[PDB]
């Protein structure tokens, strides 16, 4: 059963908390405007409590010391080309790999959905946490709002088809569109 807004549901790898995002009983006006809904970790802005972008930015901050910049819609992350190291403001390259790419997803990668279906007009972002032969595990906010089983540090598992040198992820929802994954690397592909 779904938990009240802000409830701790579990942790992603590295001890990164996953919180419930059900804001159905909150005033939309208030939810959008009030500063109590802004998540920070030591003066660093992580995002809007407790949306998908906030979790992805906080996961990268806590486990890699980097963040991506302030997008209005999650699907816009797929068009970013850098990450910022918070300790010194240095810029690191970030590349996009469309679903079905011969460049395999990797743990830590951002996984982005375009707008559509379950993800309406915002799209979605999750973090890939584990790679297996026929699936990946991911962690995210704004999808699962019920506590995770003890010891489970992922929210969903997605089927991964590996054929003819390409990797294709299939969503657990039927009406969505996965754009692809992002990896911290320079563009070294034609």
């Amino acid at each position: 059963q779904d938990a009240p807004f802000g409830t701790l549901l579990g942790y992603a790898p590295g001890g990164v908390a996953i919180y419930s995002s059900d804001y159905s009983s909150l005033d939309p006006q208030e939810y959008e405007d009030d500063a109590v809904f802004r998540s920070y970790i030591d003066d660093e802005y992580m995002g809007h409590k407790w949306q998908c972008v906030e979790f992805a930015r906080r996961f990268l901050f806590l486990n890699y010391g980097v963040v991506f910049t302030d997008v209005g819609m999650a699907w816009e992350i797929f068009s970013l080309r850098f990450l910022r190291e918070v300790v010194n403001d240095n810029i690191l390259p970030l590349q996009a790999f469309p679903n079905g790419s011969p460049r395999a997803p990797v743990a830590g990668a951002l996984l982005i959905w375009d707008k559509g279906g379950e993800f309406k007009d915002t799209g979605h972002v999750a973090i890939i946490t584990q790679l297996h032969g026929n699936k990946v595990r991911i962690a995210e906010q704004n999808v699962i709002h019920s506590p995770l089983p003890q010891g489970q540090q992922w929210t969903r598992e997605l089927e991964m088809v590996v054929e003819n040198g390409c990797y294709t992820l299939k969503d657990t929802f039927d009406d969505t569109t996965i754009l692809g994954w992002m990896i911290q690397t320079e563009d070294t592909e034609y």
